[PDB]
């Protein structure tokens, strides 16, 4: 069982009124058939348009919402809307256009998918709240056969050219007219009371219906996504590298690992609570503190109360010492803290949109994170950037320009010269530290923290 049979019922109740005298008994065969293509018994690697809601989970960086709206069925214009804001006007003769044709719709169609998608994934899922409309349009941009390869790469083609009959992926895909083998999903299968607008706003209030084609879009994908990544959490599913991922976690560890020995040297507290993954390891195993460890999975939906954290009666006193946050959202941080939390705004080829103004940061795992929250930070100030280091001043074994930083804090700048050693490692940190910065990670610390105090640990 790895892809959607075409045998599967279709329950058409959510296409009558688009498609009157609509079959209550339907498969996915006859569906396809009736939105006019033909899939002539090929086992070609594209069983089916369809798919699981396993497989579309596997694919959510594919994700596009679909929606197309009646303007007034062959007679009359309709309004194609598209999770990325984009409503198109296709006539049979918020970014809003104007009426054109179907042979001109279907270029941008390819363009602004292209766009979206060439550094995300090998594909289009499209993901709808069916009413009839928008699958009995699809004929008009969609093209599908056998499994293909790009004519300039290695990639599957994800588009098709009626003017030089070849085939492309997202990056190679300018000019293009046709999407090529899409897939797509109707959240509608998945068994909801109501509507679209009033099952999506039992979970979210970013997303309002301004009553166009593209807020049904982007109000489906949401749905979806909360019920895939919300209420629904999977951290098995690996997902392919498509970035700076390594890049990105090997700098996490370094600046956890020179903050909280920082932390540690400056402050000298004699007890760390380390609340967050059950799976954490002590990130300064050398440092004299008493290692506290308490669990708490990644929240998807709401950020932690630090009230059902922290109270219901362990040191008991989390008030002694300090408390590490390594991305453990919580409504309010508690004064004596040490905060990694990832920022949702931030824009990525790793994040994407979520629900109720949460994202979907998707790093070899993926974790909805609930929407940034500056007042979360009151008790702490931002952490400064910093770089420290003990190790001796020896260079073993890359070209040179001497560093000046007053934020090398090693015993060589204290002696007035930053050695070899200590500025590549200075530059390397640097750049790992901007590396995470870049990524949305913001650092965030108890109000005493001064780095003055890390000068006199060279005695
Ligand atoms: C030396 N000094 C005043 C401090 C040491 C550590 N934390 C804050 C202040
Ligand atoms: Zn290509
Ligand atoms: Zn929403
Ligand atoms: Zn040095």
């Amino acid at each position: 069982p790895t892809h959607l049979s075409v045998d599967t019922k279709f329950k058409t109740e959510g296409l009558c009124v688009d498609i009157p005298g609509i079959p209550k008994d339907m498969t996915y065969r006859r569906l396809i058939s009736m939105m006019g293509f033909k899939m002539n018994y090929q086992v070609n690697g594209y069983p089916n348009m369809f798919i699981t809601r396993e497989e579309a989970i596997r694919h959510v960086r594919a994700w596009i919402g679909f929606d197309v709206e009646g303007c007034h069925g062959t007679n009359l214009p309709l309004q194609l809307g598209f999770s990325t804001g984009v409503n198109l006007v296709a006539v049979p003769t918020p970014l809003m256009y104007k009426g054109l044709p179907w042979n001109v719709v279907r270029i941008k169609i390819v363009q602004m998918l292209s766009d979206t998608l060439k550094n995300l994934s090998d594909r289009v899922v499209f993901v709808l709240w069916a009413h009839g409309f928008e699958l009995t349009s699809m004929k008009y941009f969609v093209k599908i056969g056998p499994e293909r390869t790009c004519c300039l790469c290695d990639r599957r083609a994800t588009c098709f050219s009626t003017a030089s009959d070849t085939y492309a992926c997202w990056h190679h895909s300018i000019g293009f007219d046709y999407v090529y083998n899409p897939f797509m999903i109707d959240v509608q299968q998945w068994g909801f009371t109501g509507n679209l607008q009033s099952n999506h706003d039992l979970y979210c209030q970013v997303h309002g219906n301004a009553h166009v084609a593209s807020c049904d879009a982007i109000m489906t994908r949401c749905l979806a996504v909360h019920e895939c990544f919300v209420k629904r959490v999977d951290w098995t599913i690996e997902y392919p590298i498509i970035g700076d991922e390594l890049k990105i976690n090997a700098a996490c560890r370094k600046v956890q690992h020179m903050v909280v020995k920082a932390a540690l040297l400056a402050d000298k507290f004699p007890v760390l609570h380390d609340i967050g993954n059950p799976k954490a390891i002590k990130c300064v195993p050398q440092a004299d503190v008493e290692w506290k460890f308490y669990d708490a999975q990644p929240c998807s939906d709401k950020a932690y109360k630090i009230e059902e954290l922290f109270y219901s009666y362990h040191s008991d006193k989390f008030t002694d010492g300090v408390c590490l946050f390594w991305n453990c959202n919580v409504d309010r941080y508690p004064a004596n803290s040490i905060v990694c939390r990832f920022d949702t705004r931030v824009l990525s080829n790793l994040n994407l949109p979520g629900c109720d103004g949460g994202s979907l940061y998707v790093n070899k795992h993926a974790f909805h994170t609930p929407a940034f929250d500056k007042s979360a930070f009151v008790n702490l100030k931002q952490l400064p950037f910093f770089y420290y280091s003990d190790s001796p001043c020896e260079s073993h074994g890359i070209d040179y320009v001497p560093l000046k930083s007053a934020t090398c804090i090693t015993r060589c700048n204290l002696g007035g010269a930053v050695c070899r050693h200590h500025a590549n490692e200075y530059r390397l940190y640097l750049d790992a530290y901007n590396m995470m910065i870049s990524a949305g990670f913001s650092l965030w610390v108890y109000k005493q923290f001064d780095t003055y105090n890390l000068w006199n640990t060279f005695t």
